C-alpha cells in the first residue's frame, strides 16, 4: 500500500510545481493544502513547519490533515522540492522517475544541479535586479546545450524528475517576460521573449513542447491561477 | 574494464576526500590521479576536463588511465562530489551508502543540504571573507543538534554518504584554524578552535571521533599531504 501524501503547496513558486509533476507521473495518490502568507503567521509556522514555514512540504504518513492542524509526532515531514522529487522516485520505483542505469541517474542530477547553480542565479539577476538579457539568454543557451542533443528529456529518451525540476522554471520564466512582470531593464522582456520564439531556442522549445504534451502537465498547469499569483508575488516584493 | 574507476582528486579541498570515503566504504577498486591544487597541470583542463576543470572527476569504464591523458570517449564522466556520492550508493547498493527506507534516505539527503547551504557558507564567510566566529559557531551549533543526541551518524546508526559529504569539511577546518591558516579576523580562529574543544561542541566531537575510527579514515586522510597542499594554496592566494 500507498501511505498518506499531503502536499502543503502554492501556486506562484516553481517549487511546489516540481513535485506536483513528480506525484503525477507516479499515477500518487495524495492531497493538496494550500498556504499564504497570513497562513505561515497564524498556523502553518506555529503547527506545521516551524522551523522555516517554507513550501514545498510533504507529510507522509498518518492521518487525514486539514488546514489548521498539526501533523501527527509518527508522520514524516519532508521540505525541500529536490529532496523530495528524490523521495517520490524512491517510494514509486515502478514509475522509474529516475532511469536505472546508473550513469544516466548521475546525468539527471547532473542537469538539476545546474539549473540551480546556473539558471535559477541568472533569473534571480534578471528577473529581480535588472540585468541585461545577454546574461540571461547565455544561461539560456547553456541550459539548453545540457539537453540531449539527440532528442528526448533531460537525461535521455525517458522522462525523470530531472525534467519536473526545470519545467516549472521555464514556464514561469516564458510568462514573466510575455506579461512583462518583473525588475527587468528598460526592454529587457521582449529582447528574451523574441529569442526564445526564435531559432536560437529550437531545441529548448521542442523539449518545453514534449514536457507540455505529457498528461502530468495539463494536470498541473493552472495558467490563471499561477498568473494571478505570480503577479501578487510581484507586488509583495514591490512594495518593499 | 566494464567497472573501472579513475579518480582526478587532490588533497587540499573537501570535494574529492568525500569520493574517497564513499568509494572505501564500498570496498571499490579505483585508480587516483592527483591534480596539484597549487600548480594546476593544464593538460587536466586541455585533455580531461574542459568546461571548469575541477576535482573530483570520476572516470567510469574504460582503459587504464594515465597522468597527461585524455579520457575515452567511450567512458563517463561524472563530476560535481555530491553526484558522484549518489553514484557510488547507485554502483554498490549491497554497500548500503544510504539506507533503503525512503524516509531515512530523504534524512540523509536533508542533512547534506544543510552542510551545503549554510555550514560552507558559514566557513566561507570565516576563513575567506574574515567574518566574526561566533556565526561560524552558530552554523557548527545548529550542525551538531541535527546529529541523532545518542550517538550515531549523521542520519542514523548507521554510516552513510552523508558523513562522507560533512567529514572532509569537519577535519579541515579543525586543521585550518588550530594552524590559522586562512584570511581570519584577529583573534576569530582561537575562538573557534578552543569552542571545538570545550564541552559545548562534546556531540560534535564524537561524531568526527566515531568516524575516525572507521577504517576509511585512514584509508583517505592523509593529514600531513593535506596540510602542505592546504598551506601551498593559501599561500600562493594571498600573494595574490
Ligand atoms: O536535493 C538535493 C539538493 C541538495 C542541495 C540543496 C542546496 C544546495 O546548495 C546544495 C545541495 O543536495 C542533495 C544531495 C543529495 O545526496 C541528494 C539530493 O537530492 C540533494
Ligand atoms: O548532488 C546534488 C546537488 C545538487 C545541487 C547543487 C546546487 C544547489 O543549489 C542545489 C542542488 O542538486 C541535486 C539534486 C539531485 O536530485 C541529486 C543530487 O545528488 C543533487
Amino acid at each position: 500500500a500507498q501511505k498518506r501524501i499531503t502536499l502543503y503547496m502554492a501556486s506562484a513558486s516553481p517549487f511546489p510545481h516540481r513535485v506536483r509533476l513528480a506525484l503525477e507521473e507516479a499515477h500518487a495518490t495524495y492531497e493538496m493544502i494550500h498556504i499564504s502568507l497570513v497562513d505561515k503567521q497564524d498556523w502553518y509556522q506555529k503547527k506545521v513547519y516551524p522551523d522555516r514555514a517554507q513550501v514545498p512540504y510533504l507529510i507522509y504518513g498518518g492521518p487525514e490533515l486539514h488546514p489548521d492542524e498539526a501533523p501527527s509526532p509518527d508522520a514524516a515531514k519532508i521540505p525541500e522540492s529536490l529532496v523530495i522529487l528524490e523521495f517520490l522516485a524512491d517510494l514509486f520505483p515502478a514509475a522509474h522517475l529516475l532511469p536505472s542505469d546508473p550513469v544516466l541517474r548521475a546525468r539527471a542530477r547532473l542537469f538539476t544541479t545546474a539549473v540551480e547553480t546556473e539558471l535559477l542565479p541568472a533569473q534571480k539577476a534578471f528577473f529581480l535586479m535588472g540585468g541585461p538579457p545577454d546574461a540571461m539568454l547565455a544561461a539560456l543557451d547553456a541550459l539548453q546545450a545540457r539537453l540531449p542533443p539527440a532528442g528526448g528529456f533531460a537525461a535521455g529518451p525517458q522522462w525523470s524528475i530531472a525534467d519536473a525540476a526545470v519545467m516549472p522554471i521555464l514556464l514561469r520564466l516564458r510568462m514573466s517576460v510575455t506579461l512583462e512582470v518583473g525588475f527587468f531593464a528598460p526592454g529587457a522582456a521582449p529582447v528574451v521573449r523574441a529569442a526564445l520564439e526564435s531559432p536560437r531556442f529550437a531545441r529548448l522549445q521542442r523539449y518545453i513542447a514534449d514536457n507540455v504534451a505529457r498528461p502530468s502537465m495539463a494536470a498541473t498547469w493552472d495558467e490563471a491561477a499561477v498568473k494571478a499569483e505570480f503577479v501578487g508575488r510581484f507586488e509583495k516584493l514591490r512594495s518593499l
